């Protein structure tokens, strides 16, 4: 059958169903309603930085159409919704004067969802640095962030926290560190070879620290503040890809778990344990930021639950430690990425060339996190896999590809939760097709179709097998 035994029934009791979007990626309205402007507006809007010198000014205008969008999730059985707060729509400079239109519409958008019975998940931020605080402090090196962060996290609390009871402070923070300012691909552009400056082999690293402890300071204001009151809960949204072994060798396993530690280690052994992981400790040395005690203190236990994107999965090789010249974050890991094993791919690939279609790599993660961290209270924030550009109407609505994903990504998940994995809940990345960074609009990863010439929406084959797998 073609929901392969899943149903709500196959999940714990009270599991949440949701899908997710960003702010910047479906809101439109990026210039308008009083919204200053993100990093990413300054970014999309010169030419050749996004796939055909798109931008998300329109993007899907959720802005104007968020009541149809949420009676369309009702209408497929979700409980959930994760969407983000636009920091520069309600700070146009990122701080002192209120966007009042901005707040309006975040207050419209989650009444409407309670209204219609679907429960806000609310990210404070998803790569959308307002640009006035990237010029006036150099946005996420400066370690004033945290004051900043915490700031705009306090409004928000007070703002929409009487009925808000899920927040996450960051989206996939390692991704703002690799992509911005080790490999120097998306805003602020910072690398050792970049044209606006930068040190692939130090910058990621403080970016990295400076999220942890504007994470930490932000919880740290909630329990002190509001939770009492509100009785709600924070988490942070992490990615993890999985990494497996190519062989069973001593160096391919040692390879495999430098990746993990590099990767989700990173962010987890501080947030969990309240420290960087030793591998990351013993190779990166003075170029990793030392937490004081007092710090450590306030970062470690400061997630009420672990939010994962997981998408995709590698085979790891292994090569003997060598004392190396620092070059970069990424080179640090002393890797290699292989995608065949025994002649044979991992998976095939999705539109985007990074995401091999690997079930196995879900269940891969959340074991790993499930053994290796005590068990925390993990959310899947968000799993999915885009189309190409440039299909038919018909061809995107019968995405065979992306139902087999599903069923095959959720049936490796129950396995996890069936062996005792404390997971509370799945978001669908995403509900709609939408602005996807550098490739613009030429990368389809929602379950339901979205027409950029005209902006009707369209559900998915995939939307169906949800509605169908979700019914009450
Ligand atoms: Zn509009």
């Amino acid at each position: 059958n073609w929901l392969g035994g899943l149903s709500r029934a196959a999940f714990p009791k009270r599991f949440v169903f949701g899908t997710v979007t960003s702010a910047y990626q479906v809101e439109g309205m990026a210039a308008s309603g009083g919204r200053g402007p993100s990093i990413w507006d300054a970014f999309a809007h010169t030419p050749g930085n996004v796939a055909g010198n798109q931008n998300g000014d329109v993007a899907t205008d959720q802005y104007h159409r968020y009541k149809e969008d949420v009676n369309l999730m009702k209408s497929l059985n979700f409980d959930a919704y994760r969407f983000s707060i636009s920091w520069s729509r309600i700070f146009p400079d990122g701080e002192g004067r209120v966007n009042q239109e901005g707040v309006a519409y975040y207050n419209n958008l989650i009444n409407y969802l309670l209204q219609k019975g679907i429960t806000p998940y609310v990210n404070l931020y998803h790569y959308d640095l307002p640009l006035a605080l990237e010029k006036k402090y150099g946005g996420w090196l400066n370690a004033k962030m945290a004051d900043l962060f915490t700031e705009y996290a306090d409004f928000c609390f007070k703002t929409f926290g009487n009925r808000v009871k899920h927040w996450f402070t960051f989206n996939e923070p390692r991704i703002v560190a690799l992509l911005g300012y080790d490999q120097g691909t998306n805003p602020p552009k910072r690398c050792t070879k970049c044209a606006a400056g930068g040190n692939s082999a130090t910058e990621p690293y403080i970016v990295a620290h400076n999220f942890l402890l504007s994470h930490a300071a932000a919880v740290a204001r909630y329990r002190t503040k509001y939770q009492a009151a509100q009785q709600g809960k924070v988490g942070i949204v992490l990615d993890f890809n999985w990494y497996e072994a190519l062989s069973n060798s001593t160096e391919d396993q040692a390879a495999a778990q430098r990746a993990r530690d590099f990767h989700i280690g990173w962010y987890l052994d501080p947030l969990i344990n309240g420290h960087y992981p030793q591998i990351m400790q013993d190779l990166v040395k003075d170029r990793l930021p030392k937490f004081t005690p007092e710090q450590a203190r306030l970062v470690k236990g400061s997630a009420d639950y672990i939010g994962i994107n997981q998408y995709t999965a590698s085979y790891m090789k292994g090569q003997q430690l060598m004392q190396q010249t620092p070059t970069s974050y990424s080179a640090d890991w002393q890797v290699t990425y292989v995608f065949a094993k025994n002649g044979k791919p991992i998976g095939p690939q999705a539109n985007s060339n990074w995401l091999y279609i690997v079930p196995w790599g879900m269940y891969g993660c959340v074991n790993y996190i499930k053994q290796k961290y005590g068990n925390p209270t993990v959310v899947i924030t968000g799993n999915g896999m885009d189309q190409p550009a440039n299909l038919s109407r018909d061809q995107y609505l019968r995405d065979t590809t992306r139902v087999h994903f599903y069923r095959s990504y959720l049936t490796q998940l129950k396995k996890a939760i069936d062996e005792g994995a404390n997971v509370a809940g799945y978001f669908a990345w995403s509900l709609l097709d939408n602005f996807e960074w550098l490739s613009g609009y030429t990368s389809k990863f929602g379950i339901v179709y979205v027409d950029f010439n005209t902006l009707e929406r369209h559900p998915k084959a995939s939307a169906y097998w949800f509605r169908d797998m979700l019914k009450h």
